[PDB]
């Protein structure tokens, strides 16, 4: 079973704020929607660094070292790191820091995509698709030397899958990758999937947890995760106490504002 309290975090509960618009104005309308009251609301205190805070491979690399470090200095403090972004490539940094952090966390990953691609695979060229197969180690070394290989295969698991976007359906099998795409949603159930996917990647529940949430795994043809589903996943985990890392992404700025707030309260322990 999980703790009844969590085994990670720092005793003055402390929820770290990084944001981060590379692609949008998504993670600045959260901010300024109330999600910072929200979040203390909760009983969570919030440190965040004012609303100033927030191919193309030169640049894509830059940022996102930025993110990794910001996110590694709430991480190293006992903080649950909630980054609100704009691209999933962005867990590039996001994962290195909480990893970093924790070793032996563990990685949910909803998205619709997933994001696989090695450079030699990747066809489309935009990074987009490419962040998982950096933090697995297959790199191809050139300008993207930060990055050391933090995420075991059998450390990640795929939630909410339709499109394999840059995220070869042969990378995922060759390299052991548990994946629950829409199909097995339908067929078992959100409930049923949450805990397999615990169960894959945290059989005991003593794993610091990093839920990394893409908001395009969403739904307002209607293929996507319903809003319940997504909340439930956020939930769930919610209830586990493992959680250490959220991210939130892609959250573009109509009423996705709220669903992206709704998903952060919950995850930080709003049950109701």
């Amino acid at each position: 079973m999980s703790p009844a309290t969590s085994p990670f975090l720092a005793t003055p509960r402390t929820a770290g704020i990084v944001g981060c618009p590379f692609s949008h104005s998504g993670p600045l309308q959260l901010i300024e929607s109330g999600l910072l009251n929200d979040i203390e609301n909760l009983g969570w205190t919030v440190d965040f660094a004012g609303a100033d805070a927030l191919k193309q491979p030169r640049l894509v690399s830059r940022v996102t070292k930025d993110v990794a470090d910001r996110v590694y200095a709430h991480a190293s403090k006992g903080q649950l790191t909630v980054t609100l972004g704009g691209d999933h490539s962005l867990a590039m940094g996001t994962v290195s820091g909480t990893f970093k952090a924790y070793p032996e966390a563990c990685l949910i990953w909803v998205d619709a995509h997933a994001d696989i691609n090695t450079p030699h695979t990747t066809e489309s060229g935009r990074l987009h698709g490419c962040p998982v197969s950096f933090l697995l180690g297959l790199d191809g070394i050139p300008e993207f030397s930060w990055i050391k290989p933090c995420l075991k295969p059998e450390r990640i698991v795929y939630i909410g899958l339709r499109d394999i976007d840059a995220g070869e359906r042969k990378i995922l099998k060759d390299n052991n990758i548990k994946c629950f795409s829409m199909f097995h949603v339908d067929k078992y159930g959100i409930g049923k999937v949450v805990e397999m996917a615990l169960d894959h990647v945290n059989p005991d529940r003593t794993r610091p947890i990093h839920l990394s949430f893409d908001v395009d795994a969403l739904d307002p043809v209607r293929g996507g995760l319903t809003f319940r589903e997504g909340h439930y996943i956020c939930e769930a985990i919610a209830e586990t106490n493992l959680l250490v890392s959220l991210d939130i992404m892609e959250i573009n700025p109509a009423q996705t504002v709220d669903v992206g707030r709704s998903l952060v309260r919950c995850a930080l322990g709003e049950t109701l």
